[PDB]
Order: C-alpha cells, then sequence, then structure tokens
C-alpha cells in the first residue's frame, strides 16, 4: 500500500498523542548509587509508541525536555532520541516544541529537518505553523517556547510580564484565524502549581493559566515531571515524565495522554500509563535493629528503587547498599 | 533508463575568511554568488543526480552559525533540483553520523553516506544508482598502525567496494575523500594529514568516480572517469591560474562517458612580482589595484626599506610576501 497521509472529506475529528519530558540519557542518584535509567525508559517509550499505533492517532505532540542533558547529550541519548522520533513519524505526523537548550545550530537543523519532511515539525519560535495530521486534518500550532536569547531577561519583571502577555495575545489572534483545529504548545510553569516542589536548578517562567488562549482546542504543556490537568477549557495538560526521575516523584502516575477532539463535541482524553518502576522512601529516626529489619524486609520483594532517610548516626552502619541492590540512597 | 545526467560539485569551504594573517576577507558573498550560478546551471541542464564531496564547510570542527545556515540552505536548493548524495569529509562531531542517518531516513531526496557500506539510491528519472563510498577512515585518524598494515586495510575495502560494485543494477558511482598518489602540479597538504591512494586501486567497474578534498580541478583518469571538481572560489593565490566551478557528467549505458566543466566565474586573483619596492613600483601597484576587480598579492625580493602602508591605502591588496 501507500505510506502517506489520508484525505477524508469533511472530517472534523482529531486523535492526539501528547507525551513529554522523556529525559533520555539520565542516570539517577550519581552521588549515592548511579542507576542508568535507559532500559526502564526505553520500556516506557515502547509502551507509548505501541499505544499510538493501536489507537491510530492523527498527530503526535512532543514537549518538555526530551533530552536530560541541556547542553552535552551523550551519543547514546541522541541516538535514542532520533530513533524514537522516527518511530513516531512512522505512526503519525510529529510536532516538537524543543525545551530549554543552548546550542544555536539546533534551530538551523530543526528548520532544515522541518523543511525536508512532511511528517515532523520543529517549532523553534513564537510564529504559528499550520501542519497536516494523519488523516488530512489541517492543524494550526500556536507555539510558546522558552524566550531564547533572553534566558537572562535583561529587563525587570514588569516589562517582561507584559512581553509574555503580548505574545499570548498575538497567539490568541492567530488562533482565531484557524481552519479546522488549533493546538497551543508551551514550555513554561503554570502559575501557582499545586504540589510542585520547585525549580530543579533552573530559571522558571510563570504564566497564569487564564492567559492561555481560550480559543484553542487543546493546550499541550511540558517541562514539569508530574501529570497535571491544569484546566478543562481549554483542556490544558502536562503529560509528565515517563519514569520517576527522583524520589519527589514517588506518588506520581507516569505516562502519556491520548486526546480526542471532535468539532461540536467537548474534548475528551485518556491517560496512557507507562507503568515505570516504583520508588519508595523509608523514614527512621536512627538506624537501629528495628529499622534494619524494616529496611531489609521491605526492599527484599520491592521491584523498584528505595531511599532511606534517617536523622542521627547511631554508630557504624552495615553495608546495606551491598546486601540490598535495591537501595540507591541513604543520603 | 539508460541515461544519467550528473552535477558534481565539491569543496565549497563555506565560512572561509581568507588572508586572516594579513587582511581578512569574508568570502561569503562571492561564494554564494558562485554557488547560485552552479544551482542555476543544475536546473537549466535538468540533472538527474547531484553529488557533493569535499569540504563543504571550511571549518572542520567549529563552523559558524552563518556557515551552517548557508550549508543547509544550499543543500535544500540542491534537493529541490534533483536528489542529492553527499559524502561528508573529516569531522569530529559524533552526532554527525546519527543526524546524517536520520536525515537520510526521513527524506527521499538526500542521502548522506557516512560509512564504507554501499548505498543504493534512485535518481530523478528512476535510475538505480549504487554508491560506493570511500570516506576518510574515521576513528583511526591516527592510523595506529604502520604504513603496511594500514595500506592493506585500505586495499581490502577498495576490493570490497569493487566486489559490491559488480552487484549493481543500472549505474555505479564511486565517491572518495582522499588524495590520489602523485598528483601533478599539486603543492602539498594544506595543514592536514593526507591519505594517499593509487588511482589504479579505484574500482574500474564503476561508471564514474566522484572525488573531493582538492581545491583545483583534476581529470585523474578516463576509465573509470575520475574527477576532482575543485573549489568554487580561488581560496588562495596558489589557485590564481585555476578555473573554478563544478562538473556536469553525462552517462549512457553502453557508451563512454563525457563531461563538461561548469564555470562558476568567481573573483580573479593577481600576484604582482617586483625586484624591489621603489617609488615607480608603488605607482604601478596602486594603479593596478585601483582597476583590478579582484584581490592582489605583491611579492618582492629585495628589502626596500620602509614601504608606505600599502595594506591601508589599498583595500584590494591582501598579501605582501
Ligand atoms: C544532516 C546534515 C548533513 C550536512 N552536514 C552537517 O550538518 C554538518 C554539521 C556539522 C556540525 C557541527 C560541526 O562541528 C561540523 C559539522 S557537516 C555536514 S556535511
Ligand atoms: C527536545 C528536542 C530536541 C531536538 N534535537 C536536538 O536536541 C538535537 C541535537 C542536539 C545536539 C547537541 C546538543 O548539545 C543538543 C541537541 S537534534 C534534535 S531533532
Ligand atoms: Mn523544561
Ligand atoms: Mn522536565
Ligand atoms: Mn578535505
Ligand atoms: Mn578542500
Amino acid at each position: 500500500i501507500h505510506h502517506h497521509h489520508h484525505h477524508v472529506i469533511n472530517l472534523k475529528e482529531l486523535k492526539i498523542l501528547h507525551t513529554s519530558d522523556w529525559h533520555l540519557g539520565v542516570t539517577s542518584w550519581t552521588s549515592s548509587r548511579p542507576v542508568d535509567r535507559r532500559e526502564e525508559l526505553k520500556k516506557a517509550l515502547d509502551k507509548v509508541v505501541e499505544e499510538a499505533e493501536k489507537r491510530e492517532v492523527d498527530l503526535i505532540l512532543l514537549t518538555g525536555d526530551l533530552l536530560h542533558s541541556r547542553n552535552n547529550p551523550s551519543v547514546v541519548a541522541l541516538h535514542d532520541l532520533l530513533d524514537y522520533l522516527k518511530r513516531m513519524m512512522r505512526t503519525a505526523p510529529v510536532v516538537v516544541l524543543p525545551g530549554n537548550h543552548d546550542w544555536k545550530g539546533l534551530k538551523l537543523f530543526g528548520n532544515f529537518v522541518t523543511s525536508i519532511s512532511s511528517d515532523i515539525t520543529f517549532v523553534m519560535s513564537f510564529e504559528p505553523v499550520d501542519v497536516e495530521a494523519k488523516r488530512g486534518q489541517k492543524v494550526r500550532i500556536l507555539p510558546f517556547p522558552y524566550p531564547d536569547e533572553s534566558e537572562a531577561l535583561r529587563k525587570n519583571e514588569g516589562d517582561f510580564r507584559f512581553f509574555l502577555e503580548s505574545r499570548l495575545n498575538k497567539l490568541y489572534e492567530e488562533a482565531l484565524k484557524k481552519e479546522d483545529f488549533a493546538i497551543f504548545m508551551g514550555h513554561f510553569t503554570v502559575e501557582g502549581l499545586a504540589g510542585y516542589a520547585g525549580i530543579e536548578q533552573g530559571r522558571e517562567i510563570i504564566i497564569n493559566r487564564a492567559l492561555i488562549p481560550s480559543v484553542v482546542d487543546y493546550a499541550a504543556l511540558g517541562h514539569i515531571h508530574s501529570f497535571r490537568e491544569i484546566q478543562k477549557q481549554p483542556l490544558t495538560i502536562y503529560p509528565g515524565s515517563l519514569i520517576r526521575i527522583d524520589f519527589g516523584e514517588e506518588a506520581d502516575e507516569k505516562g502519556a495522554v491520548f486526546v480526542e477532539l471532535k468539532r461540536g463535541e467537548p474534548p475528551r482524553y485518556e491517560r496512557i500509563d507507562a507503568s515505570p518502576l516504583p520508588l519508595k522512601t523509608l523514614y527512621y529516626k536512627k538506624i537501629d535493629t528495628s529499622a534494619l529489619k524494616s529496611i531489609r524486609d521491605f526492599c527484599r520483594n520491592f521491584p523498584g528503587y528505595v531511599r532511606v532517610v534517617y536523622e542521627e548516626d547511631s554508630g557504624i552502619l552495615p553495608d546495606l547498599m551491598g546486601e540490598i541492590d535495591n537501595l540507591v540512597k541513604i543520603e
């Protein structure tokens, strides 16, 4: 058969796969017990790809930090990124909003790749782009990247806030000039995020969720590790990461999002669970004989990674990280 | 299909600034003009395949944003004319191999041959073209071996390419990035380690051998037809007498190949020779550079005391030796 897009007359539906924050190349807990997350991460990524093919999505949205290293990604990480980029392109057209990166050639290569393929689009600026989905649907993309060049704002918090609002207003005006569907893609922190620990060694951009253009069919956000349904109109979702990067994500549910849009109907979405390895933190005052029993008993049949937090040294501690290959951190 | 029209250009050196030690000159504007002329000629002749070899970027490992932009720009302009096959030169960046394979996988109008493995490509009119790539042996940029085991390694791959070239469909094209042994009128290595290959070891069973890495055009041999196209601009005064451009190659199954040189007409260079720099010499130098639309070098033999600031009063004079 053929392997290009279909063209269905008068089709007013759009199936979306939105995944985010892969962090390809991460090794966790380097200061205590380094753990290469690649195998677990590739397992989760395969699960998301398989779900995209089964549901026959029309469009794949990629946000957040797909690479863990901001400026020196390894060859293996780059290989995995390009590998999984191709695996999605074979399924449906891909739109990528690259996260916070420094390299200045990356925009040129992103524009080059976009120019030579009709199945992947890199949105590297604030300018809107019209793309074509798997079944011919015309989709207008409203991108809100991290304001590059001025990673140092070079201005007070008052002109900057008005600059961001002006960009959001322009995106609103461009979203009104839409054909079929319109999707917002943003790389920032929604104002007053509930249960959001804080910036993980980085400068954060804060945007009020009401400033997201209401006339878009979906708002695809990234940069935060935890899934969050920010609002319903417009439906605004952070998908979260695919693995639990650190123990702050112990209680998180990890995966991607399947969004279905229908003209005339309200949008609906399902969470695609990647079911990565679990995390557990064990708390003790001192590591006494009672604590040693609780640690060894829990870790023995726990299929994930364990952290132990204690207050005071009570003598010499046994080689717990030797008898327990599951124990990755004792502070 | 039993015909194949080829545009072969090489060694663009995008991003070069000439004569940095004396009077830097950004060659970008001149180079883009020459590149535009080659692109236009590819469209006019309606080539079926475009071959890119040599140093498309002047900087081996730190190309500027402007240079990278121009490279990707003219890559796209070539892809719009006919399918492109690129033999990238010696580079350090390790992502280059992954990105090259990625771009090749996602577009059916460009192919980056990043290894010794043969690749089959399809030309504009459906011609099946087998590419026999001979890149600079990466990893071992330091040979890590004597000249005897290394030479046998290279010969083994040329033999392998010969055997793979025999298993061809329509046409077979060799692409190599090396220096042919005993090049006639070849100054020498321009600040680099050279790999030397005897031209008789180029597999004779290919329809065309597209070479690069040399600034000056060379017809190495006719069976198999082996050509360096040369650079598109005169990078330095050693190329003063060179004619610069690309090569248009026409192949016909069963017939001998023929080629035409496509003149890019870049700026001319001129070297002025004097015994000593006397007052008559300054007048002649200033008068010549005033009406010369290119770049001028002055070399003189005898110390002539202090000479006026010729490189200040003459924006045309780029080098005094
Ligand atoms: C798929 C692109 C194919 C063409 N192409 C490049 O993108 C290159 C890039 C490069 C980048 C950094 C550096 O330090 C040296 C080279 S070289 C080359 S050919
Ligand atoms: C999150 C989307 C990322 C998309 N993306 C890259 O980041 C690429 C290459 C790269 C190379 C060197 C470096 O330091 C950083 C990046 S190529 C490509 S597509
Ligand atoms: Mn981020
Ligand atoms: Mn993140
Ligand atoms: Mn070279
Ligand atoms: Mn060269």
